[PDB]
Formats: C-alpha cells, structure tokens, sequence
C-alpha cells in the first residue's frame, strides 16, 4: 500500500527554552495542583513581532476545523452539523475515521474553492482525564535514524496512517496544484505533525511550496534531534499556543523534549493579539516565559472557540 520513505527526506540532522522563567518566575502557591512540575490551575500570570489580520484569521480557520472534529455528526457523521461548521460547510468530506485501540478519530475534505485538501486530527475524548494520565515514554522515531518520540504520539497516528494517507495520496493526484494542509488541537496536534511528517517523507510531490501544518495546544513530540530534523523538512508549520495553556508545555523540555514550529502565542482575546516568537525551534521569550504558572481551561478555547467540546 503506502508509498516507500524517501532517502533524502529521512537524512537525520539546543539549550532549554523553559529554564529560564522556571528561575524567574519562582515557586506555585501551595493551593496550585501541577503536573511534570506545571499548574493545572494556576490562575494568574507571574526576534519577536505581533501577528496580521490575515494571519489571525488563518489560525483561527484550522482552529475551527480541530474544533470541529470533536463534533460526532462531523467524525463519523460525516456531516457540518454544529456550531461552528458553517464555516466549513463548503468542504467535501471524503473519508472519516475513528480507530479501534488508541480511539483516533481524524478527517480529510477538500475544499475546492480554497484548492486545498485538509487533514484534521481531534484531540482526546476527554481531555482533563487524558492531561491528568499523561506518561512520556520516549522511543525511536522509526522514519529517521538517532531521533525520539513519545511512543503513545506513534502509536495514534500509526493506527489510522496507512488507510488515511492512501486517501489523501488519491486525492493529491487528482488536485495536483492544491495545497495539502494537516490541523489539530490537543493531542490531535501531535498526531498532526506526524501526519505532515509522513507525507513529506512518501511523496516527492508535497514540499514547503504545498505540504502546511498548523497545531493549536500541541504539546511537545519529541527530542531536539526530532525536532532539528522537523525543521530540516522546511514544512510550513505555525504551533499556536493559548495564553497560559500547560499543553505546549508538556512534557516540560527539562526532561528532554523541545518544539519545532513556529510559536504564534494568543496573549489578549480582547482585541485578539498573537506574538508571534520568529524561530524554528521553540525559545524562551513566548509562553515558555511564564511556567510554570499553566492552566488547563486555557488549552479548552482558542480565539474564542471552544476546542475539546462542540459548544
Ligand atoms: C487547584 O485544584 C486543587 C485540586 O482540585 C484544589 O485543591 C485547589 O483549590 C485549586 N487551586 C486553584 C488556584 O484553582
């Protein structure tokens, strides 16, 4: 079935962007909960330039369609029946999925107005529950040589890759001049970004000129290696973050982990700004500058739309 891994796209390749607010910023209040050292419920606060228009309204579309995954008349249903599909109701939906084992649920439509073919991920069924049990196991990235995963990111996404990539591969060959762009929040955003991986590395056809990514929530995936061969692809990838959210922070990089993607960080809903930090790979001066004062309801709204439930 899947098309073979491409030599030159699996050619394998940092100081701790946290360090620094964890010194700064001190010690949590006693009454504050934490997981891997991070508040669950922290409920205070302790180059670089501010993002377009445009650019917001961009992120605020895939984060509609994450949001809108966790909609069951969408996945499985199939369907743009729900609060916020309207502003996607003009997607053909081509394939759903919702995988036995690891519960990955996950999407590819097209949008022939937009000439782009999308790839949407939901996160957790229950994401309070799934924060709260979250245990990092880091394994071999079998695609690319001297590179680490946590094992449960591999895992789901490999349940779902071979039927959902054959889809999108049938749909690239009939729409060949359409961008590919792969979305999630949460969790979703994790397998996201092994999607986008995969599609790269099995079709010379997708590049940084047509292959997107963008996560909202994402937390870390893998190590610094994984993450220097992550930009190494060149991918287009914009990793929006939520004020405070503890989901970009886990598992905390002390414990050797680190972001590639761009960091577009919401720092106001009221008017909505988004610092943008302008690297690759993650640095201290976004929201790694205010752990470990995290919370879990920022990872529930983005741009002023619930992600997790569909309300
Ligand atoms: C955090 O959660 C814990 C456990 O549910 C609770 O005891 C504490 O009051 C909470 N703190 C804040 C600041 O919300």
């Amino acid at each position: 079935s899947l098309p073979p891994l491409i030599p030159s796209r699996t050619s394998a390749p940092t100081t701790d962007p946290e360090a620094p607010a964890m010194s700064r910023n001190g010690p949590l209040p006693s009454d504050v909960e934490t997981k891997y050292g991070m508040a669950l419920n922290a409920t205070s606060y302790p180059g670089i330039r501010a993002a377009t228009s445009q650019e917001i309204n961009e992120l605020t579309y895939y984060t509609t369609l994450s949001a809108n995954s966790y909609c069951r008349t969408v996945i499985p249903g199939a369907t743009w029946d729900c609060i916020h599909c309207d502003a996607t109701e003009d997607l053909k939906i081509i394939k759903t999925w919702s995988t036995l084992i690891y519960d990955t649920n996950a999407m590819v439509a097209r949008g022939d107005s937009e000439k782009t073919i999308y790839i949407v991920f939901r996160g957790s069924s229950s994401i309070r529950n799934w924060i709260a049990d979250l245990t990092f196991v880091p394994v071999s990235y079998p695609p690319v040589s001297g590179t680490k995963v946590h094992k449960g990111f591999l895992d789901s996404y490999g349940e779902v890759q071979n039927e959902l990539v054959a889809t999108v591969l049938d749909q690239f060959k009939q729409y060949p001049s359409y961008k590919v762009a792969v979305t999630g929040h949460s969790l979703g955003g994790a397998t996201a970004l092994l999607c986008a991986l995969d599609l790269y590395q099995r079709e010379e056809g997708l590049s940084s000129s047509n292959l997107f990514l963008y996560t909202q929530g994402q937390p870390r995936v893998g190590d610094p290696a994984f993450a220097n061969y992550v930009v190494s692809t060149g991918i287009p990838y914009r990793r929006t973050v939520n004020e405070r959210d503890i989901v970009p922070h886990l598992p905390p990089a002390a414990f050797g982990f680190l972001h590639a993607g761009e960091e577009y960080w919401i720092t106001d809903n009221s008017p909505e700004t988004v610092q943008v930090c302008t690297s690759d790979l993650e640095t201290s001066d976004c929201s790694n500058s205010i752990v470990p004062f995290t919370s879990v309801l920022d990872h529930l709204s983005y741009f002023g739309i619930n992600t997790g439930l569909c309300t």
